[PDB]
């Protein structure tokens, strides 16, 4: 048959990667949509016909197991990642450190903080929670700009539309254009965990397949690749 995976944005070359390698050893189609966990949750609560779902935070998927979107007894915690700060590959910035005080202002010059919408992107909610713990939210909010997905905010330092960018450390492994210049310290935000289920309804064998599949030594060789580390 025909898988469908609603996956994190994230998690665009990964699975676009891991898909293809399935096709070939299991003869099965995956067919993957990537947008905000957020965007993805919603259509599923919605009634998309999604067979698997994997956020970026246990929160959009804590979302999707209230509305009874989720076969429960699948969740697991599959990857983790970290947060980093890129900028283009061509720009003169240098690495930096980031704590309580760290002089965000200077760094930007007049140009704008990439990040996801930290009103509901996974990417965005980290960041503001992590800008809010070093007491630097109330100077960067005016100075935002908001994407509609992790990957909305990479391009826009990519296209060097923005001086600076908050994304995740694998999206930075995937990028051709941009370069890490600070790394967010691991106690200023909650980890960073991406929750893969399968939903309600869409647990038969095929769909269980891919899914033990993720948990197997092909995908996590794949995962490890992207800069995602392997819970």
């Amino acid at each position: 048959g025909k898988i469908t995976v609603f996956a994190a944005a994230s998690l665009t070359n990964a699975m676009q990667d891991i898909a293809t390698q399935f096709k070939k050893e299991k003869g099965v189609d995956v067919v993957s949509s990537f947008a905000s966990s957020s965007t993805l949750a919603r259509q599923i609560e919605a009634g998309a016909p999604a067979d698997l779902f994997i956020s970026a935070d246990q929160k959009w998927m804590d979302y999707a197991v209230d509305k009874k979107a989720i076969d429960t007894a699948t969740r697991q915690t599959l990857l983790g990642n970290s947060l980093v700060v890129v900028a283009p590959k061509a720009s003169v910035q240098k690495d930096f450190t980031i704590d309580s005080k760290t002089n965000w202002t200077s760094l930007l010059n007049g140009g704008r903080l990439a990040v996801g919408d930290p009103e509901h992107v996974p990417a965005g909610i980290y960041a503001k929670e992590a800008l809010q713990k070093l007491g630097a939210w109330d100077t960067l909010s005016p100075k935002l700009a908001p994407a509609e997905d992790v990957r909305g905010a990479l391009a826009l330092v990519e296209r060097n539309e923005a001086p600076l960018g908050i994304v995740y450390g694998s999206d930075a492994v995937a990028s051709k254009g941009v370069k890490v210049v600070a790394t967010f310290p691991e106690d200023s935000h909650k980890k960073v965990e991406y929750p893969v289920a399968v939903v309600e309804g869409h647990n038969n064998a095929t769909v269980k397949a891919f899914y033990d599949y993720l948990k197997g030594p092909q995908a996590a060789e794949i995962f490890k690749r992207y800069g995602f580390t392997i819970k």
